């Protein structure tokens, strides 16, 4: 009778299905798979990427950027919504092989350190290559490259560190207001009286108001599906996005259905 | 015209004025300085301490904790209010003669670990040999060391991961009830528009009113003379002590006096 | 057509078979599996631990130092041998759970600080969780818990940081010198022309006469069957084990038949 | 009788003193100060740095690259010879500021990562702010940036991730080899019988030789004083410079009897 043996993340087949560099505005791009957000964001002094997915997406990041004419010299910064195997996976090897810097803030840098181990829900279920942050960010601050600037708007809730990241840019010269939000979900979670969360409903109902009132036009979620995203389907692939009301709105009436379910 | 020399952290001769332990409660005990608190608080299953003060009291921190009886092996761990040099200066010499652990939230962290440099006000001039955080704490939650749980309350301001600590103690079987909250100036801090720290007056407010809820029979903080404590004056030291009340509405008049004079 | 799925690091089932605590001298027990050595070192001051295994094994080992009457608290400090999945698995956890202190060179303690991660010949196939040292160490450099002296030979091959680990116990009085010596082997390695370690063939080498010339009575290997001894016969476990010569001889002809056989 | 003060590292005047870019090969300038060197490599996929000298140059570095055509973002790696304070100081800063990857050893990496904290033989007298370091190398491992091939040769002694750097440059078409190689000195160090470095003696012995095999047609050291360089006369500075058998042997001499004067 001996001890288990360990097990792999595994996930579904359609988060590892590889696509094309979809077009979401003049600058902004999906190079992610079908069922995984990957956002690359290119400007006149280089690019930057949000998000990158399960950890052997490294090559197909990298591959999608160069059809983009993006060498990998040219990536300049890397950007979480938060650190877990399935967003930010790549992202160690990614900073090797580009010379990328990092920018989060200090929970999802302190979680991005441990490669995920150590999870306030998981435990060491779900690791991968651990990476350090090169620069901290705050709440509301701004991050400018090229041209181009990011606001950080904090979330907590499916981590402490989760980020929702807003900028503006272009669709053939009219203005665009993009949010890519966090997701605001709590899987298999214990809401009430958690020991290692003792305020997870706070930050959750806080996090629900923080996405209302986020300045967007176009929203944008590491999972598609959850705002109702369809890469597959090309120019259709935003037809039936949510909005931010919508979206916090539908996630906060799963909160409190989960939450009531949790009393019983 | 060379380059100007390095500067060194230079406080005043009482912030390193060594003093004899001095009792607050049954279990816990003063062995900082006579402006500088650094708390110790013995239980049956080895000793706790709260800051440290200036890096190089590491050699007083443990001639007092011999003086109590605990040996450098019986300190278990380290809890810090926040990262600054004149608070968290000799952690890193301190755990490698004790063993001990250290407890802090993710803003702490990464500011310990860089030892106080690149500070959102003061960049690279306060710095001290930097330590890593072995175990990460959330707002709420609880510390046990020997039966006596600390409850960590975020307060941030001073710093983003300023943290008040608070436990219960007996004075004679009598239970007391201690708060150790947080410095909550802002000394030449840039209040309005600060891009390194956007949402720094919304956490000010907010950590106002945290001190103010606390559960405190007995407050103290990292320098005495912010809730009048008189180190020197041994039996007499608490006699005037603020509340918590009274400490937190003192602060927010000199944080409006001073926020409406930044208009100006 | 999708990506691949993960790989789970699996390995023989004799490697997570628990084991009781087999007596080595009189201050030195086996605590790990029937096919993974985890050396626990009592003293006077607390206990040691060398090695761990497995990272499910994190629970069996607490479970061994309680049968020893070694509680959580009493757990002074962590030696590795390298820092591999397979013996440096549960030092995260442990850190955690103990209180406990990691002492290892600067190239154990970069690979243990990035969970094996980015390995010079495995790359990101082995992780594990995790683990920052606390305490570096040089080559010669002796650590002493309890009035007992750990004297470290750095050994590189195996891994940059591969450290044999010697001190003397006794066996009812009577003196013993025991050797902990890393693995010496190298599986699947490039040995010739290898971008990642150019010197790896002079340091296997000058790693050959290092071991040879440890003062040892008795030698122990992270996996028992490379110095033939047997932790299921109980009494009989050290009967056919191997001297220093002769298992640094053995590895070496294995070794220059693996680099013959390269070339071709 | 309080506590001391803490004491500000303070240099020469000399060390501090800004020079113009004095150019070396086609490729490759010196951008430090008149007694601190600061090597700067252009390539045509950009920069390269060899370290930085004190903290307070950042900002001499920045300028410097300007006048040379080296935008911030042009900066693409950092390589440093030792992470002392007097050549690994702005490390932290220039990495903020120019988005550069750090590529040392394991000794240097965890040195660096304490920002000379520590130090086997200084403690915490001479400190700078912490960098993290990006890329491990080891002996013989070869950097290419921009075509450029940077050749790290291990040379332990004055700290133990000493490393000597080595590229071939042209000088108007003909090839030039370039040593950039570290100072061999042990100032004020414990030489026979340090418990915190064993082997400094064996460790020395084998850097002397390291330095004297190196293939040089120019040697330059951190400090020029060293190798007889003179930056302050422009085109006469490597007119009496040493060359790498002089170097080594120079220093070896005085090495011997600062170990003879020792056993007095
Ligand atoms: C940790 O990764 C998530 N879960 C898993 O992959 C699996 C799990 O459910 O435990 C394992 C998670 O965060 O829960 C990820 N996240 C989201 C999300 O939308 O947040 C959706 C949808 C599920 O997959
Ligand atoms: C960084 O250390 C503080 N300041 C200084 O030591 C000096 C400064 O004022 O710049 C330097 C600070 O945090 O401002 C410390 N902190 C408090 C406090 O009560 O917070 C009081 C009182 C001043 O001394
Ligand atoms: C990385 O763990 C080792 N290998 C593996 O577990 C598997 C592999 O062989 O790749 C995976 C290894 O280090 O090669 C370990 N180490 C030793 C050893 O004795 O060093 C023996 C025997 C094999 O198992
Ligand atoms: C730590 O910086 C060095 N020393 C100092 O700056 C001062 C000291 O001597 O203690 C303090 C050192 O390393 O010894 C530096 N290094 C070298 C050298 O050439 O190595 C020369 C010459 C002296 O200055
Ligand atoms: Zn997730
Ligand atoms: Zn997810
Ligand atoms: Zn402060
Ligand atoms: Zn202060
Ligand atoms: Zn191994
Ligand atoms: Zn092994
Ligand atoms: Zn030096
Ligand atoms: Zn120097």
């Amino acid at each position: 009778a001996p001890l288990p043996q360990l097990r792999a993340y595994t996930v579904d087949a359609s988060w590892l299905q590889p696509m094309a560099p979809l077009q979401v505005a003049d600058h902004t791009w999906q190079i992610g798979t079908e069922d995984l957000t990957a956002l690359l964001v290119q400007t006149a002094e280089g690019a930057v990427l949000l998000d990158g997915g399960m950890p052997q997406m490294a090559g197909h990041l990298l591959d999608n950027m160069k059809l983009r004419g993006v060498a990998p010299q040219d990536l300049r910064l890397i950007l979480l919504s938060h650190a877990h195997a399935d967003h930010a996976g790549p992202v160690a090897e990614l900073k090797r092989r580009t010379g990328a810097h990092v920018a989060a803030n200090a929970e999802t840098a302190v979680l991005l350190a441990r490669g995920g181990s150590n999870d306030l829900h998981f435990g060491d279920g779900i690791t991968y290559p651990p990476a350090s942050a090169d620069r901290i960010i705050m709440d509301g601050e701004v991050v400018t490259v090229g041209g181009i600037a990011f606001t950080a708007h904090f979330m907590p809730g499916h981590t402490p560190g989760s980020t929702a990241w807003t900028w503006t840019d272009t669709r053939d010269g009219k203005p665009v207001r993009i949010a890519y939000a966090d997701s605001l979900s709590a899987p298999g979670y214990q809401l009430k009286g958690n020991p290692r969360y003792p305020r997870l409903i706070e930050d959750y109902k806080r996090s629900f108001a923080t996405v209302r009132a986020l300045p967007c036009d176009l929203l944008l979620t590491p999972h598609p599906g959850a705002s109702n995203w369809n890469y597959a389907v090309g120019s259709k692939a935003s037809a039936e996005a949510l909005t931010c009301n919508a979206y916090a709105d539908a996630a906060e009436k799963k909160f409190d259905a989960q939450l009531a379910r949790e009393t019983a």
